């Protein structure tokens, strides 16, 4: 049976046809094959898949969630792995690095100074805010408003530092570029190192990539979700949420997960990470990151029948929800 791969552009459309043709030249007729389909956008793809016109798209976590909602109802089926092949990571933890003994837990950020990677970025803004959401002072609209009104200043690269200058206190000008030394994953970490902030919202490996010695990383801690703080080495049992990088999705009912996975692993075997020079599953002279990320090392089948909510995780889903639906429920008394 064939697999109809959805592409969200012409550079992606070409790589797909080139990805199709390729399998042909090397795989036997009895084998799984690729059909190419072009839609205007991630979502269209998510819909053309729902409506049985395409079979798979690869999405970032955020779109994994939408792709699942009704009436698109798409499940995550094949994960894209990075790192090695022995200890291959497919997710990345989103954490909240602070300073050893800086006294305060997750339920105490109000008033403190925050260091983010980018307004809009998942681990730096999307997750930490979503979770905290119902603590940002109403009016919670706009969001740039309420967050400027919760931390006694921050650095939110790409924030409306004009209408909310507060947010650029720790990095004036709100430079949405590396020119801003506090910009991004490592900048946001430094914003903490210099003590320019109180909390630095980053991904787990960040501290490891920014301090080469235990003795110094020993000087930092992580804000566990349970009003506790564990050492930097324990992000797995102390992280704000769990996030899978890229994910091929298929329909829940109908799916083709059997065949997709097949066509993928066969393709990584032939066309994978340096298995030839005559085409490249993770690279294209047509542009960077078309179809599958160029950083990817291959693929991992995901847990049989597991839906986006369990795949993404309680925290992420809670965050995205709050950010989207923006409604803190009423309570007990």
């Amino acid at each position: 049976k064939t697999v109809r791969w959805c592409a969200v552009s012409e550079h992606e459309a070409t790589k797909c046809q080139s990805f199709r043709d390729h399998m042909k030249s090397v795989i036997p007729s009895d084998g799984p094959s690729v059909a190419c389909v072009k839609k205007a956008s991630y979502l269209d793809c998510i819909r053309a898949i729902a409506a049985n016109e395409a079979d798979a798209v690869t999405l970032d976590a955020g779109l994994v969630y939408d792709a699942y909602l009704a009436p698109n109802n798409l499940k995550p089926v094949v994960a894209e792995f990075y790192g090695s092949k022995e200890d291959p990571q497919t997710f990345y933890y989103a954490v909240a690095v602070v300073k050893k003994d800086s006294g305060f837990q997750m339920n105490q950020l109000r008033g403190k100074k925050s260091c983010h990677t980018g307004l809009g970025r998942s681990a730096g803004w999307n997750i930490p805010i979503g979770l905290l959401y119902c603590d940002l002072p109403e009016p919670r609209k706009p969001l740039e408003k309420a967050v400027a009104n919760f931390f006694s200043g921050s650095c939110a690269p790409c924030a409306d530092g004009t209408d909310f200058p507060q947010l650029c206190q720790l990095c004036p000008g709100c430079g949405c570029s590396t020119l801003n030394q506090y910009f991004g994953y490592s900048g946001a970490f430094k914003c903490l190192k210099d003590g320019a902030g109180d909390v630095a919202f980053v991904k787990h490996s960040t501290i490891f990539e920014n301090l080469a010695n235990k003795a110094d990383r020993d000087q930092y801690e992580l804000l566990c979700l349970d009003n506790t703080r564990k050492p930097v080495d324990e992000y797995k049992d102390c992280h704000l949420a769990q996030v899978p990088s890229h994910t091929v999705v298929a329909r829940s009912m109908g799916g083709k997960e059997d065949l997709i996975w097949e066509l993928l692993n066969q393709a990584q075997e032939h066309f994978g990470k340096d298995k030839s020079k005559e085409f490249q599953l993770f690279s294209s002279p047509h542009g960077k990151d078309l179809l599958f990320k160029d950083s990817a090392h291959g693929f991992l089948k995901v847990p049989p029948r597991m839906d986006a909510k369990m795949y993404l995780g309680y925290e992420y889903v809670t965050a995205i929800r709050n950010l989207r639906e923006g409604t803190c429920p009423e309570a007990p008394t």
